[PDB]
């Protein structure tokens, strides 16, 4: 019996209602993707099947793009990727963008699979595609990426009788914009894009009453406030270190909608995020676009050293609670655990906690995740009375956002077992 429900809203078209009241942590729906694959910049770095990292990944033989951590994920990917492999192997030396690659998994699924259970309350056929929406500048980019999926795939797929029926590549690559997933590790980090078109039913609010978080290419989806009957299930789209301009760019471009909220109609939170310099604050801004970058492909030391030339920088310095200098300690902080540096790495997240706390409201799992990661630091430094406290708040807070089915919660309840021993070593 489901708790949620789809159905037709007044000014958003379909959405998620409530079935029966829920709580916060209540485990709402789970699903597997439709079709995903690893992004660009993790591409080798993760597993191409369960997304997570390894020293070494074994290389598809045939097409030496597909990576894994192990033999068994390398065979039980093999179904899914048998056909892509060709393609990929075809135009060996270019790699297409990864909603092409994504696209050319949906179009397989779809001919090859039985039907998946990602698409019980809501199939790919059903996606919203905003087409009487998009500006000709969209509509060029989406011819582009048209072309580019009829050129890699052109050894699996040359005609219409090789893709679903009345299946349009230009309306397909429309509903991949406004309903694409960014797959996010365990540690927050992006590893890969996915469709899960049930999820795709819930509408955007910047101030959500449900989370998503994955484990592996898995999802999960909970309530993280009260809920009543009939209440629409909403989740928020996008990054919460973002004003609201920045927001209604975003909404605007990949999601063609306007955002009628309260925090967009009074700009909540917007000046506390902008404090400090202004010509700093930009040139920090057009700093992180390439630390951003070097991130998401796992460049830790260089990302780094970009990021201590800000914190401890000889000029002008940020508040942290600025969002752009948040975002170059988190980098900072992240860094330094994949690094070993342990001691800077907790002074990086100490001073991400006050600012968290402000700008991830309620429950949230990247302040769940980021607490956790805190508070791990603080133990392994043996400060085990703050560990402990850390600790207990992702815990309240995990509880919610990842619950029992994510397999991070059984990680932190046993740094809270081993802290609270040593508490009672004493
Ligand atoms: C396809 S998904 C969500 C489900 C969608 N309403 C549907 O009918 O399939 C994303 C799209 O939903 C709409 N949407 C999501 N949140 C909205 C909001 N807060 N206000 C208006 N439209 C929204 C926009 O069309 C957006 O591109
Ligand atoms: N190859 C390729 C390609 C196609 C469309 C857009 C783009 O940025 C890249
Ligand atoms: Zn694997
Ligand atoms: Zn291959
Ligand atoms: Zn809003």
């Amino acid at each position: 019996p489901l708790k949620v429900e789809k159905f037709a809203t007044a000014n958003r078209g379909n959405g998620l209602r409530a079935v029966t009241p829920l709580r916060p942590g209540e485990l709402l729906f789970r699903s597997d993707p439709l079709a995903y694959t690893v992004c660009k910049g993790s591409r080798g770095v993760v597993c191409d099947r369960c997304l997570l990292g390894k020293e070494k990944l074994m290389r598809c033989s045939q097409c030496r793009v597909a990576k894994y951590c192990s033999a068994k994920c390398q065979k039980k990917a093999w179904p899914d990727h048998k056909r892509e492999c060709k393609c990929l192997k075809s135009c060996k030396p270019r790699y297409p963008p990864d909603s092409v690659r994504l696209l050319g998994r949906v179009v397989f699924k779809l001919m090859d699979g039985a039907p998946s259970e990602s698409e019980k309350l809501y199939s790919f056929y059903d996606l919203e595609s905003n087409i009487n929406k998009l500006t000709e500048d969209r509509k060029e980019g989406l011819r582009q990426l048209v072309m580019t999926f009829q050129h890699f795939m052109r050894e699996e797929i040359q005609d219409a009788s090789q893709l679903p029926p009345a299946f349009d590549l230009f309306e397909a690559f429309a509903k991949v914009i406004c309903n694409s997933f960014t797959i996010c590790n365990a540690e927050m980090q992006e590893v890969g894009v996915g469709l899960y078109p049930s999820i795709s039913l819930l509408n955007h609010s910047c101030d959500p009453n449900c989370s998503i978080v994955f484990n592996g290419p898995h999802l999960l989806l909970r309530a993280v406030r009260d809920i009543e009957v009939g209440e629409e299930l909403t989740i928020c789209y996008l990054d919460m270190l973002m004003t609201s301009e920045e927001r209604r760019k975003q909404l605007r471009d990949q999601y063609c909608f306007e955002c009628d909220c309260f925090r967009c109609q009074t700009q909540d939170k917007d000046a506390d995020m902008l404090t400090g310099d202004e010509q700093v604050w930009k040139e920090v801004q057009e700093s992180l676009k390439k630390i951003e970058e070097l991130k998401a492909h796992w460049k830790w030391e260089q990302v780094l050293a970009m990021c201590q030339a800000i914190i401890s920088s000889n000029s002008e310095r940020l508040p942290d609670i600025n969002i752009y200098q948040l975002k170059v300690l988190d980098c900072a902080m992240d860094a330094c655990i994949n690094l070993g540096l342990l001691e800077e790495a907790l002074f990086y997240g100490t001073r991400t906690m006050e600012p968290y706390r402000i700008f991830f409201p309620g429950s949230h799992p990247v302040r769940g995740v980021q607490v956790m990661k805190v508070g791990k630091l603080q133990l392994h430094q043996g400060m085990f009375p703050q560990a402990m406290k850390n600790l207990r708040l992702a815990f309240d807070i995990m509880r919610v956002t990842h619950g029992r089915e994510h397999s991070l919660i059984e990680d932190l309840i046993l740094l809270l077992e081993e802290c609270d021993a040593n508490i009672r070593a004493s």
